[PDB]
């Protein structure tokens, strides 16, 4: 969570977005989080818990202080995934950008569904549902986020430990919360190591 750099990074910025990665993928493993498919997403057998990652937040930082609005390469971000964000609010609160970034990641359930199978298919990358099964990726324990003021935009990054989307796998095990897991309480379903 902490122990970053003094980077322009600011502590209550990673904390928003820990935060609301961890809550979010608690909605989702309880069964509560609504898909625009229909119904609510399938319950997570072992949604496991994120941690925050200041070696991830680095090369999350790479990407957004170039000031484009562009996913990196894979190299630039050797082994993780990444989300990205922007707002026309060049100089907002980077704990708002957090909240404002990790809410329209995942939105992308609600507003284009994802359904009950959650096998990542070539028919489901393409929907553009990536954000939102990054953000869930049941394997993914480590997150890093940068929130950089560019001339005509706020910028946010954020990138993730084992990347996720990996095709034709499944973006979570579905199950009751905390049935795949010692360390995991049934009202939060979160798994931790
Ligand atoms: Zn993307």
């Amino acid at each position: 969570k902490a122990g970053c750099p003094d980077n322009g990074m600011s502590e209550e910025a990673r904390q928003k977005f820990l935060e609301m990665h961890n809550s979010l993928r608690s909605s989702v493993a309880l069964g509560q989080a609504k898909d625009g498919a229909g119904g609510n997403a399938p319950k997570a057998a072992k949604m496991k818990t994120m941690a925050y990652d200041c070696e991830v937040e680095k090369t999350a930082m790479n990407n957004a202080k170039q000031c484009v609005f562009k996913h990196s390469q894979p190299n630039q971000r050797k082994g993780l995934g990444e989300n990205i964000f922007m707002s026309s609010d060049s100089g907002m609160d980077k704990a708002k950008a957090a909240e404002q970034a990790s809410k329209a990641w995942f939105g992308e359930l609600a507003e284009k569904g994802v359904g009950q199978n959650l096998k990542l298919t070539g028919g489901l990358f393409s929907r553009g549902v990536g954000h939102y099964t990054q953000m869930v990726w049941q394997e993914t324990v480590k997150l890093g986020c940068y929130v950089e003021a560019c001339s005509n935009m706020c910028y946010v990054v954020c990138q993730y430990g084992p990347a996720g989307n990996m095709m034709g796998k499944d973006i979570y095990e579905k199950g009751e919360p905390c049935s795949k897991c010692e360390n995991c309480d049934k009202e939060k379903g979160l798994c931790s190591a």
